[PDB]
């Protein structure tokens, strides 16, 4: 298994939901760049998991569930199975990464991509060790309810650049965004 990663779009105000979908008109560029950096994995033979929240995995429309050409493990203490189109069921973070050193996992997971919501990315981002956060920041306010976790600048450093990551100023239905990459090691 490599590198642990959080993937977020989130809005000026820190917004990354409203009513379960996104607080802006969807950005086509936005969802191809999530859809790029999830499934891109660096090791042949091995494919990336995604660990999302079960109001994550319902806020996606139907016929994109699961997220193609990844494994797909939703979060819920609720549920007794996967949901329809879902593989892998947990009820903790910790369940889940512990999931992953298992047999059947171990050697088919290569990045591990938590794809939200607040829960999630914010006991990942406390979570010990080395991790990296990919932060689109929308450039404007949009309305939200719910948000993304504080950024601890002390601990995550923005990196000046990235493989494969616009730095450039991206433009779309008249929404300023940006792509960003943090990291921490602690
Ligand atoms: O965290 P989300 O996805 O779902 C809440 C639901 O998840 C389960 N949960 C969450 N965290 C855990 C967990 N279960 C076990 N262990 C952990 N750690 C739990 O379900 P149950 O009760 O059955 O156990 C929780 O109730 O939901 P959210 O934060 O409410 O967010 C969804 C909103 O944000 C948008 N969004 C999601 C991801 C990324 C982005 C973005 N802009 O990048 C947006 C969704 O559209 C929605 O509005
Ligand atoms: C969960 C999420 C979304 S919600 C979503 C995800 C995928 C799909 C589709 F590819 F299936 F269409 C739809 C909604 S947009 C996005 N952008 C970044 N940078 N990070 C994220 N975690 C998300």
């Amino acid at each position: 298994v490599g590198s642990l990663n959080c993937i977020v779009a989130v809005s000026q105000n820190m917004g990354i939901g409203k009513n379960g979908d996104l607080p802006w008109p969807p950005l086509r560029n936005e969802f191809r760049y999530f859809q790029r950096m999830t499934t891109t994995s660096s090791v042949e033979g091995k494919q990336n998991l995604v660990i999302m929240g079960k109001k994550t995995w319902f806020s996606i429309p139907e016929k994109n569930r699961p997220l193609k050409g990844r494994i797909n493990l939703v979060l819920s203490r609720e549920l007794k199975e996967p949901p329809q189109g879902a593989h892998f069921l947990s009820r903790s973070l910790d369940d889940a990464l512990k999931l992953t050193e298992q047999p059947e996992l171990a050697n088919k997971v290569d990045m591990v991509w938590i794809v939200g919501g607040s829960s999630v990315y914010k006991e990942a981002m406390n979570h010990p060790g080395h991790l990296k956060l990919f932060v689109t920041r929308i450039m404007q306010d949009f309305e939200s309810d719910t948000f993304f976790p504080e950024i601890d600048l002390e601990k995550y450093k923005l990196l000046p650049e990235y493989p494969g990551v616009l730095s450039d100023v991206q433009e779309e239905k008249g929404i300023k965004y940006k792509f960003e990459v943090y990291e921490k090691n602690d």
